[PDB]
């Protein structure tokens, strides 16, 4: 007898049809109060040396359908170990096809990040003379908005490098990425030794929200938090009741200072690492030029998964633009001010069968981020 649960930090999924394994039938959930649907993550029991076919019914009614195109969903017997598993896409329905070597099995959209690991991480994080951590505001439900910052004494005002990651929730992606930028940061691990960090603190003043949208994480959703709300459409107005995040996080960012921003996303279409400036926007300047170029020849040294080949079509700007996070602190601050997209799917220039994108990938990514950091500041 096969079963299908998803009660479980960032679990959902529609069941239509699980009674035969080759014959399972599913519908991708849906963020809690919005139309936005791609976000998945199930467990399934009872199918150890089964071959199981599981049809998403409504893959092409999705947010981004074209997320399906070329792309293998992730499995994992234990929620530590993710791999991708076969998976096949016709422009109308999905299907994974797999045989599961254990008695419980998960699939998810990508490697999750939960809430339990965000607090364990944050927890340790605290503990390092260089860091402290300040609840800011609540979430729609309760939950802390978490700041953390890493700096020593200013003895000549240091730079304020503010990361922000995950504002929408299924992007797990963005939250990994700023793990491993602070495990270096940490010198954990085999960053002992290493130099970088160490020359950073000299200059530099780290601002850092791990998780911008806690609810609609553990929601199981992908684009929106607990409200409904895209929280990457309210910065020009954030409110109280619908975006308390942003409300308490643009706050702060006010009160505080800028100097260096950074959006951290995942991208569901397209497979590779890029970023989004802010080179649409009218106030920005030959200097705001001559920096972004130099932050991202920078970041290609740093990183052989970034690139600027493929990207998002730079279309023509309109007021409504500023509601996104990275060009809103672009416009106000005039400041180096990117988005960073991460794939779904893989780096397509360099593929991994195995695991595609991934979690330690994305870290690895946000270690490398904070070298072309250094390289830049030094330069300017
Ligand atoms: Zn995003």
């Amino acid at each position: 007898t096969l079963s299908i649960t998803s009660n479980f930090d960032a679990g959902a999924i529609d069941v239509v049809s699980c009674d035969s394994p080759d014959a399972i039938r599913l519908r991708v959930r849906g963020d809690n109060r919005s139309e936005f649907a791609q976000w998945f993550y199930y467990r399934l029991t009872g199918a150890r040396g089964e071959r199981c076919v599981m049809t998403f019914e409504n893959a092409a009614e999705c947010a981004y359908p074209s997320g399906w195109r070329n792309y293998s969903a992730v499995a994992s017997y234990d929620r530590v170990d993710w791999f991708r598993v076969p998976t096949t896409f016709d422009g109308k329905t999905m299907t994974i096809d797999h045989t599961p070597e254990f008695d419980s099995i998960y699939y998810a959209y990508f490697e999750p990040y939960s809430e339990e690991r965000h607090a364990a991480f944050l927890g340790a994080v605290q503990q390092l003379p260089q860091a402290s951590v300040v609840e800011l505001g609540r979430t729609v439900e309760g939950r802390p908005m978490s700041l953390l910052t890493l700096g020593t004494p200013e003895t000549a005002p240091k730079k304020k490098v503010w990361i922000i990651a995950r504002q929408h929730p299924g992007e797990s992606m963005a939250e990994w990425f700023v793990e491993g930028l602070v495990k270096r940061l940490a010198g954990w691990g085999d960053w002992a030794g290493d130099p970088v960090a160490r020359k950073l603190y000299d200059r530099v003043t780290f601002h850092i929200v791990p998780n911008m949208n806690p609810d609609g994480s553990v929601h199981g959703n992908l684009r929106t938090n607990a409200a409904g709300a895209n929280l990457n459409r309210e910065w020009m107005a954030p409110d109280a009741e619908r975006s308390p995040e942003v409300l308490a996080v643009r706050d702060a960012i006010h009160a505080i200072g800028c100097d260096m921003f950074f959006d951290i996303h995942g991208d569901e279409d397209l497979p590779y690492v890029f970023v989004a400036g802010s080179e649409m926007l009218p106030s920005f300047t030959e200097q705001q030029g001559k920096e972004q170029t130099a932050f991202i020849e920078a970041f290609k040294v740093a990183s052989p998964d970034f690139q600027t080949e493929h990207g998002y079509a730079a279309s023509k700007y309109k007021e409504d633009a500023l509601k996104l996070a990275s060009k809103y602190i672009g416009h106000q601050f005039g400041c180096l001010s990117l988005t960073l997209e991460m794939p779904f799917k893989d780096n397509a220039n360099l593929p991994d069968e195995r695991v595609g994108w991934n979690g330690e990938r994305s870290a690895a990514l946000g270690a490398a981020m904070l070298a072309a950091i250094l390289v830049h500041v030094d330069t300017f």
